[PDB]
């Protein structure tokens, strides 16, 4: 695959170009706040974000080398983690608030609040680490390829995914070396970034558990969206 | 404030190997075949006995006893099932297609069906054991990973705004950095290239996301027996018991 031939710079350029835009909520600012429903707005936003995520996934180097079945399985496993890391990234520069959209910026009180606090904690960790956009797009691609890989031609698929994950590792280390980090700082920061992925997994599972208590894209919906 | 951050990679590995808990046995001669009740009964009895030894292990993980009793319990509340699960996956590595719960309790996929919906988690644990076998995970790496689960799982859910809480969080991140250095040291000693070292570090830590997922699924299925704050605090304190 041409994906395994990419330099760190080509991988970063690919991922930056594939980035979805930041979407707005359908919140009409000329209309009062009590017209707007919070779960209503977020569902509508997530549904629009999912179309963008599908087209983003297809542009992640190596992803379209997989079978349609394997693509859907990785998306089924990663979609809420991908939504959540996007939210945390957008919220970084707004301490104590979650920027769901530029027109839906919420503080803790207006949140449910269990997950809010976990997302705020992740945003604070990214701010403390000074997470860079080039690092963020690498981490979001790792979530896509890693989340579903341990729950799968299948041997060849898994091998291909692990080789693309290794290329993303090389890319993260290259970015850190370019930024002037020592070898020791490079490995410490690589580990700090990847350990936050365990917290995003945890938040996604809690989020799934809360969704059921209070929308989830099916295998078939994701397959149809990939084929479209 | 402590000597934990002063350890070398070699001293850290020695500390973690020495702290390793014992392998326990399941109840001898349980009635087979299992019901859902009797299978859950056996596994609960094993996990409850393992939890005592995990607390003693936790106290010997460098830096853990530098935290407040409250922060120690918080990390254990968040990590205990992940710690039990990575232990099970480690024990099961040399038994493809089976989970070695205990030396006297070796179960294949079909026996997981006795408790709906526990075959799902069985398959995920078997997949993790296969991944560890594929990576040739070493004992020195396994003890590092188990310590990372203990320190990492609960660290992002201390939300407090005291100077002490900031200092606690900073201390945990510094111990986690020393364990990272220790993993890299082990790989460099084994003769891996810098590129191979970073790739293997990332492969090991990404499997921790899968263990978190299994732990959450496990909890979600249990709800559809969890050690209390008070039980964990009593076990940490290890106060002398009044005679029966
Ligand atoms: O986990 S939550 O359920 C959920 C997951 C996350 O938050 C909600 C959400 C969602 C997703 C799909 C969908 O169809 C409806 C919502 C997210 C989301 C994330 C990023 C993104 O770009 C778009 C959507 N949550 C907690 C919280 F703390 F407030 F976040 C919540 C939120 C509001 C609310 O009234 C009740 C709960
Ligand atoms: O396995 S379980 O998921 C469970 C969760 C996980 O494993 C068990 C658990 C635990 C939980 C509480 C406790 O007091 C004793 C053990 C953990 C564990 C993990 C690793 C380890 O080395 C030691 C203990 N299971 C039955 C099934 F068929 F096996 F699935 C079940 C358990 C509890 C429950 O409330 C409902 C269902």
């Amino acid at each position: 695959s041409l994906a395994l031939s990419l330099t760190a710079d080509q991988m970063v350029s690919a991922l930056l170009d594939a980035e979805p835009p930041i979407l707005y909520s359908e919140y009409d600012p000329t209309r009062p706040f009590s017209e707007a429903s919070m779960m209503g707005l977020l569902t509508n936003l997530a549904d629009r974000e999912l179309v963008h995520m599908i087209n983003w996934a297809k542009r992640v180097p190596g992803f379209v080398d997989l079978t349609s079945h394997d693509q859907v399985h990785l998306l089924e496993c990663a979609w809420l983690e991908i939504l959540m890391i996007g939210l945390v990234w957008r919220s970084m520069e707004h301490p104590g608030k979650l920027l769901f959209a530029p027109n839906l910026l919420l503080d803790r009180n207006q949140g449910m609040v269990e997950i809010f606090d976990m997302l705020l904690a992740t945003s604070s960790r990214f701010r403390m680490m000074n997470l860079q956009g080039e690092e963020f797009v690498c981490l979001k691609s790792i979530i896509l390829l890693n989340s579903g890989v341990y729950t799968f031609k299948s041997l060849e698929e898994k091998d291909h995914i692990h080789r693309v994950l290794d290329k993303i590792t090389d890319t993260l280390i290259h970015l850190m070396a370019k930024a002037g980090l020592t070898l020791q700082q490079q490995h410490q920061r690589l580990a700090q970034l990847l350990l936050i992925l365990s917290h995003i997994r945890h938040m996604s599972n809690k989020g799934m558990e809360h969704l059921y208590s209070m929308v989830v894209p099916s295998y078939d919906l994701l397959l149809e969206m990939l084929d479209a």
